[PDB]
């Protein structure tokens, strides 16, 4: 059992592992950046125990990226808010500069929602993908969200409001769609987006007009400027003499001819991809399946590549206080990191996992070891009503019953994938959490991540190791 | 302002600092171990912003131990509970073995509250203070809690229930005080406690009987066996030919003759010491003042020393959801680390800061940069009532008004040092939180703390760097 000799051997071994660490002081060829949107340290702990429940190891289970020797903390406050949104944080960890709430790829001079600031080049921050391209290397993005959402957008767009995913969004804010480029336009017509070898995720809707109908669903598009950006993208690649493929389901993705495909656009939903627990496994590729194909394509570039993979709906599930779903999203991303580890060489590939910000998830006491993380924890000594292990500081989970008592979750509630666990402060969408988030790194220069950093440090460190961009460099 | 150039220089400097790290691969002569009881990562972030509010730096401020280059994460589950108490965690991080809820210094064979198990030497786990003693080096302990409380007790005691601080506690559990040694007894009559050079904190009550009255307050003691343990402690020291001092107030501590004093017992309260915001600064020494004298005493040992300093009422305040007091307790500990750093030599002294377990504190959005961390964050779009930036997943803060609405905190509330910030799940005493906690380290072999570790790894790593104990060692 877990007795004295057991823990002592457990510690001495972790000690041996730690004394056996070999530093990797060699250039990074490849960088694969995983981003769990909203993935607080409490999400990671709870997901570890959730995973353990599936495997039978329970609290002793390990999350794949926790096998890395280097972890660090990341401070996420931005230029105007203590609790950052997904846009300003992406600008920090992908372009190296902190910024204002709702702004992508522009500095804190920006006034949110005012398109004029996205016309001023001096205010532009440039992404690590931009740097990889400037260096003659390939770039790609994979996400479970719309490919125009804040996180992926951070690798290529410069907009004064992250809501401006397509031209209908710009118009909704009374800005001029003729001069205010939306994110979907930027991905297809401007750098670095137009040079991405791989683009996968959701958001077909932002790429074709109201007059046209969606592949698969036949839902009218959102564009109001008549542009058919997917065909524009396909034509552009063809006119360059390259082979390009556009796919929208799992079988077609898996059937892609990797050796002969130069460019791959895979858009698997009109909107964000379906969540792990609701998706049709036949029609939707999983995060690890996208990750795999992406790596397969990008690794043809012998000079190296940068790929962003986002576990994006972790955040959306937490916003609704839908903790069961949030944990399943998280593990989809944990399995993708394992996919990436198994396919690449650590003497040449940095795998970095982080979060853009947290969520107000907490893990309360005092359930026994091996208890399902999503179960009840006990009964309250104040109102004699049950409470769950997991709960939140903010969100719609807060519930005063008709007779003015605290809602008591039931056993049916716990199993319901749409059940909202309790919060302390009611809100229609839970707020993000301002606590520092984790960073975990493996590969070349993984030891540049030991302490506590400003979130914007990340890419500057990554550029040093990869030898890209205009800052201090390993090759320098 | 915080524009593009600003953030880029910020990151390049942090990068320069990182590339300048020099490893310390030399033996540790000294080990100073700071333990923030219940000091979750969210507590550290919130305390960082709280400190900034005092210094005018706000979210840009840095906690002293955040200047260290090495941080790591610690997994705190124990052998029977997902969310650990202070007793089992202390056993883990001070003796290197995880154990059952409520148990100190025995392994998981122990059945809580069954004294028989504390009679079986084969189930004993030994503390890093024991190991320093065995190596001919000095040891001490400083805390804001009773000196018999779980945390300090982890350095010396072996009991089947952490409630057994004095004999009256043992009797209350129907165990035999004659053969079931309470914690206060063990500190004075058994090793390693009898050999500590320094003992500071509170809890005089556990050391003298009901028939006797407290120095200072004249409160009858708790002991029911007539023992006067302080005079037993003094007499033991004198009969060894050593000088000893017993002090109970700040003036007297500060007046202690350091060069001529071999042993120091400073007990400043009948019970736990008063909280930072309620203490009488003339009568009670601060956590940094204790730390200073402790180091002054223990550094006379040319062979080295181990010192535990606990910021212990962080936890007690969180239990009541009293967040304002928790943050002041935390900063008292932050200032002690600065005191320790300003007095010792990093080529020879490890300073490690960690928590035993967290608390369910969250940092909600969306207040502006520079907003007082303890202020309101905004108004709920569900019930049109204010909510605070800080709140908890568990505790007595949950409050449904008489008319069945969500209590609305007032401006008066926020300034009241006894006001209980809102929780999501009502409980008389908030539960601890199961989320991983931080570790931050400086000095020799600080680079043994880089990733993610079981909480019991800590002392094994510390022993290696200090060359103590029976495990793998740097001197080996
Ligand atoms: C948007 O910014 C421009 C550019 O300086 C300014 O002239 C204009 O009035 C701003 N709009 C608003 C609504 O503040
Ligand atoms: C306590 O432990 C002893 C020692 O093995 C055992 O004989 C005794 O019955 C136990 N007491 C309880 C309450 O189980
Ligand atoms: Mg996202
Ligand atoms: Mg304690
Ligand atoms: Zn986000
Ligand atoms: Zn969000
Ligand atoms: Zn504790
Ligand atoms: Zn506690």
């Amino acid at each position: 059992e877990e007795d004295k000799a057991y823990w002592n051997k457990d510690a001495q071994d972790a000690l041996d592992k730690q004394l056996g660490i070999k530093l990797r002081e060699k250039q990074a060829k490849n960088v694969i950046f995983f981003l769990g949107d909203g993935m607080s340290l409490s999400t990671v702990t709870a997901a570890r125990i959730y995973k353990g429940g599936l495997t039978g190891k329970f609290e002793r289970e390990k999350i794949s990226w926790e096998e890395f020797d280097f972890a660090a903390l990341s401070k996420t406050y931005n230029t105007d808010k203590q609790v950052t949104d997904s846009a300003a944080s992406a600008t920090a960890y992908l372009t190296g500069v902190k910024t204002n709430q709702g702004v992508i790829g522009l500095d804190a001079n920006t006034v949110r929602t005012n398109c004029s600031y996205q016309l001023d080049e001096s205010l532009f921050t440039y992404s690590i993908a931009h740097w990889f391209q400037e260096a003659g290397r390939s770039t790609g993005v994979v996400t479970s969200t719309r490919v125009t959402h804040a996180t992926p957008a951070g690798t290529y767009a410069h907009v004064a409001d992250r809501d401006w995913e397509n031209d209908s969004d710009v118009v909704h804010d009374r800005e001029d769609p003729e001069i205010c480029d939306d994110i979907a336009e930027q991905l297809v017509f401007r750098e670095p987006g137009k040079n991405f070898k791989v683009i996968m995720g959701g958001g077909r809707r932002g790429f074709f007009p109201e007059e046209a109908l969606d592949i698969e669903d036949g839902i009218p598009g959102e564009r109001e400027d008549g542009k058919h950006l997917i065909t524009d993208w396909l034509d552009d690649k063809a006119s360059q003499g390259a082979t390009a493929s556009y796919v929208w389901n799992r079988d077609d993705l898996l059937a892609v001819d990797i050796r002969n495909t130069d460019y791959l656009m895979g858009l698997f939903s009109y909107t964000h991809l379906d969540t792990v627990l609701t998706r049709d496994a036949e029609m939707d590729p999983t995060l690890p399946e996208m990750t795999k194909v992406a790596i397969e394509m990008l690794t043809k570039d012998e000079n190296g590549f940068f790929l962003l993979v986002e576990g994006g709906r972790i955040d959306h599930m937490h916003h609704a206080n839908q903790i069961r779903q949030s944990l399943a999203e998280t593990l989809d991303m944990e399995e993708a990191v394992s996919m990436a580890l198994s396919m690449t060489d650590p003497e040449e590939t940095i795998i970095l996992v982080t979060a853009d910000h947290g969520h107000t998830l907490t893990i309360t006491g005092y359930a026994d070891r091996n208890t399902d993380i999503l179960d009840f924890a006990g009964i309250s000594d104040l109102d004699d009503r049950r409470y769950t292990i997991l709960d939140y500081g903010s969100g719609p989970g807060y519930h005063i019953t008709e007779d003015g008592k605290r809602y008591e979750p039931t056993e049916e509630d716990l199993k319901d994938i749409n059940f909202r666990y309790a919060s302390a402060a009611p809100k229609h969408s839970v707020t993000h959490d301002g606590t520092d988030v984790g960073i975990w790194v493996n590969g070349p220069f993984a030891h540049l991540f030991t302490g506590v950093y400003e979130e914007n440090y990340i890419p500057h460190a990554l550029a040093y190791a990869a030898c890209v961009g205009t800052g201090r460099t390993f090759c320098d």
